[PDB]
């Protein structure tokens, strides 16, 4: 029967094999010890999780009773408030503290940049993203928007000259602004040198120095003329390649072949939102890549970078890490998944078998690769820990880690948490919820898709909601993203973890990125989520620009979100809708939801660009999934739309959705609507939507994507 008996659990074959041949060897633990352990820790943990989960249904059809049996009319906020309180939903806040998590890395702790999420299951894809600590500003220039394809500027086969220049001219600027000449511009420098430890700068009529000398932090080749000259400004480095006999430093000024930034400075490898896994052959290939990247040997050769080497102004010798901080993360507490299945036959908890596995696999990055660690020289795990809801699911959490710490033989507390604010539960007992994580947490981070799904989903019978658009200027998510930073600071975050914004989801529009994304370390964010290696490298010029650690000094003590600002739902006002907005709204919804769903169940492929109704590519996730398809439950649940609106849209969509695909795995879903699991994993995401807990999208998923893989094995 392909399952392994170790206590009262029964284990896929895959995956007891993984672990014993690939996993355990080289971390000093018994193997016959490890496996006792997750039985013991499954066994101990598992009423308590299953508890939890009782609580959420319990707390939401207490909210769904208390909206139906509302006679007004206007919200009463006061009556509203003391209910959830009453409930148990909203607890009182705690009495100020300061976190007490140490041995964290500089990476979290202090430096303010971009952090880049991937899925785990593309090797490649995590190679580029591990990659992506050092990317060419050229590069990501050149191949972007961000320099418009205006008459001449375009894009060919071949390189544009005239585009070229405008790259050159664009980073002379970030130069300029960035790390500032005493006098003169970096667009006129026709050289550089390393002078009695001081970087000169040659202009046609003179030579200067910086204006903060402290701003050249080394250079590569000769002092006389360096191969590099390696900058830095508020804690990112920056790297002027200086190479007259390449292409590009022929045709410049000063012979600059190209400007490095540190752009990825940590990346989240992903086991949740991004990734489609729903068997033990599935968790096998995402495992085995994590593992591969902490020992330091995945390649599909593309391989993994070494450290950097550089000469310090003075002369002698130093190194930079030349690979992202990597944090995993890990699924929530909700799905169960059968690579492991009880006696009774009954799945594990799958946020359980996370943190056993992937810490057992991080051990390997605490060690000595095959040169030096790969990752953490701290002594840290890194572990990103989704969609909790209240704080005794984060003291769940923390618990969690421990026994799994004492499985692996590690100090206690080496388990950190990245603790994602995606869940209004969560937002609205922040302060309780990091305190419940003080000696573990590492960052705060507002995942604004899956809240806004939350959002929708808990004040499901409240009213129809207003469109998925209006949704990222609503008082809500306003008061959401302010209140985030607050307590974060207010817990004595700044010099110690990350505050963190959301993801940028319009990937081609990197313009549109560049001049919008700068908001959140204006709003005091030490980090905010790209999409790819490109984005992390031009999200980096707003670090440059905003000093994050100043506009943290400045927010102290501020208290900028009230509880009733947090409470306010995103209801329409009445008759805020004329036919053709509707149609709109569903069509999109249904692109969206087709898009995404089709390569979920037919390819398990968890993460796919998607375009929309306005033809926008937008990278596509459950979160993104569970917006769209709880958006249009809650319009059919209050009459906006019928059951025949929902269906034709979803057909509709269908052909153009089977259009933009094929490809050569894809199998179409028109004209056989009935026939195509893919469809009516679709159509069920809508219709049982209302139905689904907190509006999750995994149980349906997972139950769609298990039935293709049966229908194609026979
Ligand atoms: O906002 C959220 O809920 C995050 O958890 C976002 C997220 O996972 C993501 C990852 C890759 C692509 C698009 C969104
Ligand atoms: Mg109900
Ligand atoms: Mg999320
Ligand atoms: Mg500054």
């Amino acid at each position: 029967t392909d399952r392994v008996s170790v206590g009262n659990l029964r284990i896929a074959r895959v995956l007891y094999d993984f672990v014993n041949n690939e996993a355990l060897p080289g971390t000093d633990i018994d193997p016959d010890s490890f496996w006792a352990g997750v039985d013991k820790v499954v066994a101990d943990l598992t009423p308590q999780n299953q508890a939890l989960l009782n609580a959420r249904d319990e707390l939401q059809a207490q909210i769904d009773k208390w909206h139906r049996r509302r006679v007004i009319e206007p919200i009463d906020m006061d009556a509203y408030r003391q209910f959830l309180t009453e409930i148990g939903y909203l607890l009182p806040e705690p009495d100020d503290f300061t976190i007490t998590t140490s041995g964290v890395d500089a990476e979290i702790t202090t430096t303010a940049g971009p952090q880049l999420v991937v899925p785990v299951l593309n090797a490649r894809f995590a190679l580029n993203a591990a990659n992506a600590r050092w990317g060419s500003l050229y590069d990501a220039l050149y191949g972007t928007d961000v320099i418009p394809e205006t008459d001449g500027a375009e894009k060919g086969p071949t390189y544009n000259k005239v585009r070229g220049d405008k790259v050159i001219a664009y980073a002379r600027k970030f130069l300029d602004d960035s790390v500032p000449l005493s006098s003169g511009s970096f667009g006129d420098a026709t050289g550089f040198t390393v002078q009695d430890g001081q970087l000169v700068v040659a202009l046609p009529d003179k030579s200067t120095g910086l204006a903060n000398p402290g701003q050249f932090a080394g250079y590569t080749g000769a002092a006389e003329s360096p191969t590099s000259v390696l900058l830095i400004n508020h804690g990112l480095h920056i790297e002027i390649l200086i190479d007259p006999e390449s292409q590009v430093g022929t045709t410049d000024r000063a012979g600059v072949k190209d400007v490095i930034l540190e752009s990825a400075i940590t990346t989240i490898m992903d086991f949740e939102d991004s990734v489609a896994a729903v068997d033990a052959a599935d968790k096998v290939l995402g495992y085995r890549n994590w593992l591969g990247l902490n020992k330091g040997d995945l390649a599909a050769l593309r391989v993994l970078n070494r450290d950097r080497n550089y000469t310090a102004p003075g002369g002698g010798q130093f190194t930079l890490p030349g690979r992202s901080l990597m944090f995993v993360r890990n699924v929530g507490h909700l799905m169960t998944n059968d690579a492991i299945v009880d006696t009774d036959g009954s799945e594990v908890f799958e946020g359980i078998m996370d943190a056993l596995f992937t810490g057992l696999i991080a051990i390997h990055g605490l060690k000595a690769s095959d040169g030096p660690l790969i990752n953490s020289r701290t002594g840290s795990i890194y572990i990103v820990k989704p969609k909790m809801h209240g704080p005794a699911e984060v003291a769940f959490t923390c618990e969690l880690f421990s026994r799994v710490e004492d499985v692996l033989g590690l100090p206690q507390n080496t388990m950190k948490i990245g603790i994602m604010d995606e869940e209004r539960r969560t937002t609205v007992n922040l302060k309780a919820c990091i305190k419940a994580a003080a000696d573990r947490v590492v960052f705060i981070n507002t995942g604004f898709l899956d809240r806004t799904g939350d959002e929708i989903h808990t004040s499901m019978e409240a009213g129809p909601m207003v469109r998925k658009g209006t949704m990222k200027s609503q008082p809500w998510i306003l008061a959401y993203e302010d209140h985030n930073v607050d307590a974060g600071l207010a817990a004595g975050f700044s010099g110690r973890a990350q505050v963190g914004k959301g993801m940028w989801t319009m990937t081609e529009l990197m313009a549109d990125m560049v001049e919008t994304k700068i908001a959140q370390p204006r709003a005091g964010a030490s980090t905010a989520w790209v999409p790819s290696p490109t984005a992390a490298t031009l999200h980096a010029l707003h670090y440059h620009q905003v000093d994050v650690a100043a506009v943290q000094q400045g927010l102290a003590g501020k208290r900028r979100a009230t509880i009733e600002q947090l409470l306010t739902i995103p209801l329409a006002k009445e008759l805020a809708w004329a036919p053709d907005e509707i149609r709109e709204e569903v069509d999109n919804n249904c692109q969206s939801i087709l898009g995404y769903v089709v390569r979920w169940v037919d390819q398990g492929v968890g993460a796919s660009k998607v375009p929309d109704i306005h033809d926008v590519a937008l990278m596509e996730d459950r979160a993104t999934l569970r917006i769209s398809s709880q958006l249009l439950a809650n319009w059919l649940r209050h009459g906006v739309i019928t059951s025949a609106d929902v269906r034709a849209s979803l057909e509709r969509m269908a052909p153009l959705v089977d259009r933009q695909n094929a490809d050569v795995a894809y199998r179409p879903m028109a004209p056989n609507f009935d026939d195509s699991i893919a469809f009516l994993a679709a159509q069920e995401l809508i219709l049982s939507g209302a139905q689904q807990p907190n509006g999750y999208t995994e149980p349906i998923l997972h139950r769609r994507r298990r039935e293709f893989k049966a229908r194609a094995a026979e």
